[PDB]
């Protein structure tokens, strides 16, 4: 069994990550093992709803503002709950790195014993007092992401930047446990995650995209196509670096003015790098996400992510709906 | 704090279920935690898929083939792997119950880390020797019905004729401790959990049906619908007995020989129980599930189970299709 | 490995023990797990004293007193706290069962995190309503004995009368696993456990025996002897069990009434009948414990056990000063 | 409940420990947990012995040896079943700490199921080799145990009291359940190997003769007594609810200055004890102010009731001046 604290080490002495960055992720790895116990108790451990949220919130916030005493190296944290970053205490040394923290994704299924997940992304501080403006950097610029995915079995899943590698919470030790070294995302799929419920939504190229995935054999596409939608982000995406798909929240017309439905900080460009780091693809429909240049910390983003063929016909929908 | 074993006495001394079937729903029990265990340790533990199912096939035949000899008072046994049903050895004692168990439903999750879930149903055996024949009875002779749901904690559900109640597993104690009692199912709903990439093979009440859930406010219906799809029955009626909501699966043309997707006897009867004696309704889309009188064990039907007035709804749009 | 249920089983097809003794079993060894949690927790979760010894009689008598619900076939149940034997309920089935029950030895280590332990002893109820009367057979009349030693792990240690066994709690499984069948103590030893503070109240034999010890290779014996003595009965016994030793409580002057400190018919009986299960002796420094035909519930007898020479030994030593 | 983790963050903002120590102290706790992890299950995980012993270092050393890259801040580290002190790989950054490490107390209780123990002791690197850790005990900056029984307890000290932590086992972390541990002045409790009897010197004798005397004796009480075999468990007892621990020198091994090793045993539970309001004497001297000569020296112990630790050094001193 390689634990992930020697797979750590491995990866400083390889010379692809430094003591901090190191260091960083074990503080990470605790709190994602924190918040496993507690949503692994249900209704018995008292955070089982918008106070099971707020509870997680509480968890994160109290490891992840004493991080920098553990090893953290944070310069910033940026919460997906709160509206602005926050700075680390003086109290403690600061860092180098800009954490983003989402500590419950797939909030509607925290209810209903569903798989949900904890994302996280880091960035580099700018070469002091960091503020919102230093966290606006493309999702290229990440140095790590991740999540942790709670389900029958609590896995991290995490990249810095060499591939996309899947961890097991053995419970016994309370340690992960690498178990899929380099996931790889297959170039094709016949498999989908998008919810229908808004198909009147959508704009016409991905109703026109969708549309065909329903002809299957007897459409364009010369295949027969089959869709879950588990409303974890986390958990579809958890599907596709196991054994490829497609995951699409794209743009719709409900709220005209927001870009999509998907935080591009702590959700869109987290998700994005793990999946280009198992070969697989993350586009906005028009536009490789990775590259966007933030404009603002909560900005939204169309996101399409997967087997890397689907999203590039996806994409060709959207792009030959433009130039018609 | 009121744990499973004090519940199922006082169901005993209020005179609704007797030792036998008490003993019987604690083998069970016991058996479903097995299951958690070893679901739970992921690719550490064993589970990890074919070879996923074959295993929880051994851990619950192992366990089921000694009920007797603890209590099961089992005189037959039907697997949903198994074509056939199996008799009890005659080193134990035999006793009235028939068991019908499907060990792994949603298999489809089981290397994904998504919830999965065991169903079960307890039928009296007619008063020697029982074979596949003394198992075709309508659902509304269950006796017992349940399910455990494998998730980021382990949920058992079940009823034996006086309302669903939910036990969470306190994996401390290694015992199921009561956590919702008396499930109800609100009767009306706006989240619907279908398989939309089937839609071109649905009967036309089905597409107008589900049609209309699409045009939301500016259709018939004057309401936004929301959609799930887990591809873990136990799952999605697991969030319905939670928060309500439908879940549909119809007949299609696909294998247009075949009445349905899941099976009368280990999916349809049991769970069709646990909602009904949640207040929710449990059909075809043409006539009450419980009433049907199997032909034979493995026999398929179209399957609308979840907040009853929705039901309603879907049963309405079928019969008005007959009537044209 | 070989499951403890199992073990069971198989002690019934050898036509050793029937199902009732066996589900008894099952009942002691639940209870025990539940012993073994509480004081697992330490102050964290309630044991942590008169007070610590109240709640184990609490969580043990609460199982016991429900346990012909699940197979216990009592008949009446004697607690070392109570001065009387306990009758089952009769609103569930009475079987031909006495129980005596040992919920906490070592009492004075509860708070000081020594091992400590649980001791039974089965006894057939003769051929209704028992009484007190009732519990008093010879030791050589019990159908089964055994104790629970909770240290660093938790081991359950039980004889049906073919050999004495040992089993490991699997804390993941919630189970007893086989860790040393057949134990055997070894004939002779260097180790003795007596608590040599009440060296000035010993009758003479019982003296002279020590001095020898502490001469040594100096004295009549010629070896060296070494000691421990941890005021845990189970946990003294439990190394004989495992390497050899003799353990000596025998009667002293402080309380001239009283024969001795350990009870015939808790702890005396069951420990010696583990011992000569593992080829060791029991022996009250004049005669064979398991031949007592015991006057009361709570008589107290002396006790010399483990290596069937060393304790020869100290039974020389009392019948030659009988004798002079 | 309060966390070990809160409670070391706290003892830094009281300006007790520094950001170094409280790291090493989280390494130690870390490492006492996985000990734990594998003691708990018995013959089910492997280490259940010399062969368990061995297993034991190897789970220790293993993770020491890794210690600088998550906080450790030490700057060599010394194992009792090793002969000299390792020093800390260059890979890692080196810190101002000396630790020393028993991973094994208890050793011939590891397979009977009684509760066995780690120890470990903390020193400040001089501004490393062998020579390095001769230091009196008094110049300890943190010592403590873990006592691995039917719950798992990591009993801790930093120069301002002891104070017992249990581990919870669904959380995976030491939470306070004894703050200042205070040892009763004076017992009617002595932990001593009564089969080493005839080995003593005279005053050690005479004073265990006195015991078991009692109320017929000089001493006007009675005495009880308990042997455990594990040294860690039997102070255990003495933190919690007072006694006497005897480990003396004895005539079986006369070179020797006594069984327990005074830079691995004796000065960490002597701090411990002190710290609780016990007493830690050789039976003449003072252990902490002891100079060690040799990493490995071995020294007689008298730990715990000070009192009674005053009445055994009594014997002893009235026997050097008759």
């Amino acid at each position: 069994h390689h634990m992930l604290t020697r797979f750590l080490i491995q990866e400083q002495h390889a010379g692809r990550i430094n003591a901090d960055l190191r260091q960083l992720i074990a503080v990470v790895a605790r709190a994602c093992t924190s918040i496993s116990i507690a949503v692994s108790k249900g209704a018995l451990g008292g955070v089982l709803q918008g106070e099971a949220q707020k509870k997680l919130d509480v968890i994160s916030n109290e490891i992840l503002l004493e991080a920098n005493a553990w090893g953290g190296h944070l310069a910033a944290c940026a919460s997906e709950e709160m509206d602005h970053s926050q700075p680390v205490p003086d109290i403690y040394p600061r860092g180098d790195f800009l954490l983003l923290f989402d500590p419950l994704d797939g909030s509607s299924n925290i209810d209903v014993n569903v798989s949900v997940g904890t994302i996280f992304s880091v960035l580099r501080c700018p070469t002091e007092l960091p503020g919102d403006d230093a966290f606006l950097q493309p999702g290229s610029k990440q140095i790590a992401a991740g999540y942790c995915i709670y389900g029958p079995s609590t896995q991290l899943v995490l990249t810095v930047g060499h591939g996309t590698h899947a961890f097991t919470l053995d419970r016994e030790k309370g340690e992960f446990v690498l178990t899929t070294e380099n996931m790889q995302i297959p170039a094709a799929t016949q498999e989908f995650a998008i919810n229908m419920s808004n198909q009147r939504h959508w704009e016409a190229p991905m109703q026109a995209y969708v549309g065909d995935l329903l002809a299957g054999k007897e459409g364009t596409r010369g295949k027969n196509f089959n869709m879950r939608w588990i409303a974890s982000m986390v958990a579809d995406v958890h599907r596709i670096l196991t054994r490829g798909g497609i995951f699409i929240y794209p743009w719709d017309k409900k709220d005209p003015s927001k870009a999509g439905k998907l935080r591009l900080m702590y959700e869109a460009n987290p998700m994005g790098l793990l999946v280009e780091q198992a070969g697989g693809a993350a586009w906005t429909g028009r536009e490789r996400i990775l590259d966007i240049q933030p404009d603002q910390l909560h900005q939204r983003v169309p996101v399409f992510l997967g087997s890397r063929e689907e999203v590039a016909e996806a994409v060709r929908y959207h792009h030959a709906h433009d130039n018609a």
